[PDB]
């Protein structure tokens, strides 16, 4: 049979290019032949030979006629969809995995989990699927809107980790681990630190002992949790990242949260998903994240890089690396992916772009997909083309 | 080559959830640029690498022009098609199998069996395909509307039974029994007992030794035929099931038909495919079954369960589990079928949501689908998102 | 590496029952949302794995703006076109195989060899495929529209037998075999006898040693040409089929044709092509033909067979076995095919059911199924549902 | 694993053929039901097991509403995207590899490798996908418009070589090679000889130990640069083809350059790629290639041969072989690629034929197909059916 996959060292590289677009509206013109579906939080997930792009549609397409709630996060309609990594996600294109309104999904070297959340608000709950089977769930601990990751959970040598938190948006939220393997939960991993909120985290693996999340503090802070989830004793500590370069948004200027790392800061209240990837090298690490241009709106977005240091500790600003899309075009959730190459992995950030118009029309996102390659600085931007007029 | 498959124990789990519905007429709307093919009757039915979605449909689409006849069930025109469970079944999407206005199909380890039924009323034909090929044949023993199942037929070892019925549908119907193998019937089996209207059977394996089946009765009685089929020595019953909550519609308050298990009661001239299934433990045999929610109309649908007990002899009202679809929402034909999982089978229940808006419109079907997962209670209902003036 | 291919005895069977129908025209509606392929002389032909279905397609779909030249057979743009039998041969449905107004195709048991004729209608060249490669041609020996089969080549061992004919449609066109093998040619068998026009040959395997074909002669009569091609010696004689159940159209009265088997009769200008298939038993041989209902035009069609006798010396008429397609429905060039089966084939008719409205709208082709399926008689026809005002 | 590619010798033919064309656009009507996608320098490139037909979209589809930018190069929408060789390349249908305004590919006996090309003006670059994973990038070392072969690249045992020039369209344009493995480039190949202009190389092998191609010089002569690429020293001289039957376009009448076979003669400011193909016998070189039919227009396309002698220094004009296009058709860029069959190489040249109704409506393009079959003269041209009005 196959065997169980595991991160290998990053493929060599020192900057991140433009790689792909998927820009599914370019095509859904009311005078077009197309349907595209309509969807929001898509991320990228891979396996030994291939990467899909999985998204949560709203189960209508343009041009359509149930656009009335599209722009809205929970209903009975949404579902966790996916195609392949280069396939426009058409209805007949995709395929449907389940009814959820937040998921993640992940590859372990054999087959595929997928994870997905719906049910009522006071009482969700997370449903595990391996491959073609429904396999387990897991119940809402504290009541509030159960939900989780929104990008990939990380498989290492058959156990897959997948970060889940219940709570207030705007309160309370603290996060638990997840360690499934083949379908079924084997423990919870309750996190230890700074647990006062922590949702949508973006995760990998820094080494074959620890993975490592980039969080969203909704109501607290502009700072931004950074999770160390240690495999070897399935154990997790929290902790504020301690950067002047604030990843959040909205937030305030760089380094003007005056105190020790621990310190929120006026709340800022509200968030975003951050991509976050790391470049593992035989003796260093390189961790890339990324941020929206604008300091109050999800306009633009930045890749920035710092190698080595305790993301938990060190003041020191990030180093700026690109702009991947400019203030003038959608920069919304942001992640990381890996892709799998022959000996190595190329650590990857998407950039979900979305078309928003108000709420009295469709609203669905675009894919934006920067990667490592070779050298030198980042070159291009991406933008959607997509005008919402027709 | 592969191997033949069998039952295995189920996997554990304690309640059912929502996981998936497929509703094809979310996308076909004038302004839509989709084509969902026009269906009714759908079924699942899997393999052990993948589970199918079947359907009978009458080769129009939505939008389209031939509206026309598609409310009523039989014709030259309707065929058994197909899609991969979680496409949407679209003319495009999806694979013709034969020509049939009432079907069944099953995977027995190797290869699919394709079951079709097509001809005149008064002397139809029951077709068989293994695979590409058109293998054999079964004649109307009755003359009046043969039929079949309309759920998926169930194979042990490479022997597959299927459940065809001849007769009037509001009079007799004596139902018979076929061991099919390799494309080729192989024997027929008559059923002892009470054969006077057994119709539509929604069949599983209890174990290795015993298939069983809820039926319908279209014309003598709102209680449920309970068919038990011997496999060691291919004979097999049929007795009424005694439980008070009468699992078909129309149907009359629970516990009100007087008399023993075997008293028929009213009339209650109708009937409706339910679901039925098999959840398999070591020491134990849980078995669900689905009823509409309104005694009368085809609205809403509730989950039964009834671990153990002689369904041939118990009158106790089977124990309410959950809403699947509410009384506001369409709850037509309901059946099972098992996922099959790395060691483990994963029972399951569909049902078929009827869009029914007069006889001078289109008339299609959307499938919800809630199968065994962890523990608690089933916790949300679904809804079809579908407008009918769209 | 896989096997060759060879002709083994017929799957166990007495009729023919309807199988399937391929109708791309039920959703070409204006209001509708799909593109069905606009084609014509539609052919199946199978492998060990799979049938697909292939035609010649007008480059044009309805609906479309292309409608004009399509009811004409020949020009620049036509193309010989498949779908894996099932699928609704649509534009990104269909694998586009060459260019090509006449063709012909046939699996090995390794690849695919597919045929096709275009070029100047003075100097035409039939064209070789090997799976993906381009093979080999062979010209125009007699100047005059070189064309081919229009149903499925045979192949032995390895080697493909494949009938082409040069000549006026009025007048004298000499038939001619080819023995390719892995897209190359490697033999021309120059057919004895009488041989003054032969064209659209249907062939099978009698056997082993022996293929048949049943083809039309355009000019001199109203009787079919038949030929018998050794496969031992690679040689080739045709003769006038004795028999009074005349298969061609236009045709007089069944045995109305005074004389010696030898006898044309009137020239009755004109023909079509006819299916026919073997179904080879132990010891005897089944010859299925088929023939429009209409002596006159190309409405309906019913089934004959005849076991065992020479077909170039019995005037018995054949016998009838069912009405697969009424006179009020059209019915065109019809072929046969043998789908593979675990330990015997099934043999099978095709019938090409044309939608023709003049020259002044769009002109394609349905096809209808017909195959060897248990026992009784024919039960059912087969209609298309198209209208062709929608 | 498999093994490498290496180029045998072709299969035995001596003329050229029509086999295929692929005309997105004969379904892009109002009226119509599809969406080909807009594109523009097609080529196809091929591997053991299939061709694969490649382009760069402008990311719009017709009937669309994104028209305007789709006759312009460059900018940040463009996509290197494919679909099997008789496919149509539809939204669905095609998978978009990355972004890039020039691109080529080819598959080195294991995986593909695509190239593409995208970024500023001022300072584009190359970007490298081994299959899934993005692999290396190479930058602008002339600082205007890097850019690519626009057809395949070709792979030697595992090392693949690729053409890339930087520098200016109307002036000097000095091109270098990559010999690039697994994904990685392991070294840059400047050329000697005459390079003040090379651009968009039409690259084959003539042997194991020799790549040659044919490229465009867009500012100095209407004569083509004759690239000469040693594998075994990684050394490549360019020199003037010295025939007088000048391949480029726009260009004055055949052997009017007065002078030796290194005259440029007088600008004729522009070019044209074109296609070029190896016809390796054992003991000769076939070398075809094509020229538009009009001296001073992209209409028309003709054939040449000649079978060998050094392009460096043979005067004598080509052997006409055929006319693929009229001058009544579209004939743009050309290109040559060869299919793999069981034992040999079948050479061929594909024709991008445009569509081109002025900037003020859509732009994009046909691909017709030649290829070398059997024996005789080409005997059909290509039409491509569109009319732009609908
Ligand atoms: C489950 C859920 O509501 N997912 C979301 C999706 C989008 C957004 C969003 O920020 O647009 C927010 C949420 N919720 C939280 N808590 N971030
Ligand atoms: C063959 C056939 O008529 N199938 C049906 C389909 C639907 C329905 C139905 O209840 O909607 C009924 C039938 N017939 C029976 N006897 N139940
Ligand atoms: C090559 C070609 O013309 N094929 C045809 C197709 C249809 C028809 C037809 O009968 O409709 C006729 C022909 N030609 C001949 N000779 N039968
Ligand atoms: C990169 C780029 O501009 N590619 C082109 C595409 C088409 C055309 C063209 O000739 O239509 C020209 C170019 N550029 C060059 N230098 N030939
Ligand atoms: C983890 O272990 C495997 C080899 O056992 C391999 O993926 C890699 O060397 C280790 N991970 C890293 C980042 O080195
Ligand atoms: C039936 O037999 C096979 C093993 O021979 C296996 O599927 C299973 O153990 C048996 N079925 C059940 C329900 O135990
Ligand atoms: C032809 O030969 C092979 C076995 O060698 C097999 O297909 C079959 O027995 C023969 N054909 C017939 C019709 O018997
Ligand atoms: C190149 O080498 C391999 C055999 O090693 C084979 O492709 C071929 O014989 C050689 N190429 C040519 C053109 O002969
Ligand atoms: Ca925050
Ligand atoms: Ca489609
Ligand atoms: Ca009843
Ligand atoms: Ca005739
Ligand atoms: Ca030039």
């Amino acid at each position: 049979e196959p065997e169980w996959t595991y991160p290998r060292l990053s493929c060599q590289g020192s900057t991140f290019q433009k790689a792909l677009l998927i820009s599914p509206h370019r095509f859904g013109e009311i005078k077009g032949n197309s349907a595209p579906l309509i969807i929001r939080e898509p991320f990228v997930a891979c396996g030994p030979k291939e990467c899909r792009h999985f998204a949560l549609t709203h189960y209508a397409a343009q041009p359509g006629g149930y656009y009335n709630g599209t722009r809205k996060d929970r209903n009975k309609l949404r579902h966790l969809v996916s195609v392949k990594l280069g396939k426009i996600p058409t209805v007949e294109n995709s395929i449907f995995h389940m009814a959820a309104w937040s998921g993640s999904a992940c590859h372990d070297g054999r087959e595929w989990t997928y994870i997905g959340v719906d049910g009522p608000d006071n009482d969700a709950l997370v449903k595990i699927k391996y491959g073609e089977a429904y396999t387990d769930t897991y119940h809402s601990y504290a009541h509030n809107i159960l939900r989780t990751q929104e990008s990939a959970c990380n498989c290492i040598g058959g156990d897959c980790y997948l970060m889940i938190t219940d709570g207030s948006a705007s309160g309370i939220s603290k996060c638990r681990f997840l360690k499934i393997r083949e379908g079924r939960i084997i423990k919870e991993i309750l996190p230890t630190g700074r647990v006062e909120h922590t949702e949508e985290c973006t995760c990998g693996f820094a080494s074959n002992k620890t993975i490592e999340c980039a969080c969203r503090d909704n109501s607290y802070t502009a700072k931004r949790p950074f999770v160390k989830l240690n495999v070897e004793t399935d154990t997790a500590e929290i902790r504020l990242m301690c950067t002047k370069t604030y990843l959040d948004t909205p937030r305030p200027d760089d380094g003007s949260i005056a105190g020790p790392c621990e310190s929120n800061g006026d709340k800022w209240l509200g968030g975003i998903k951050g991509g976050f990837v790391h470049q593992r090298m035989a003796s260093k690490i390189g961790r890339w994240y990324s941020r929206t241009m604008s300091k109050t709106n999800r306009m633009g977005m930045e890749l920035y890089v710092k190698y080595d240091g305790d993301p938990w500790t060190d003041s020191d600003a990030l180093t700026l690396s690109g702009v991947m899309v400019s203030i003038e075009e959608p920069g919304w959730y942001s992640f990381g992916f890996e892709i799998k190459d022959k000996k190595c992995d190329v650590p990857c950030i998407g950039i979900e772009m979305v078309h928003d118009g108000g709420k009295d029309t469709w609203h669905s996102a675009a894919t934006a997909i920067y990667c490592l390659m070779g050298s030198g600085q980042l070159l291009w931007d991406t933008v959607t083309g997509v005008d919402m007029a027709l």
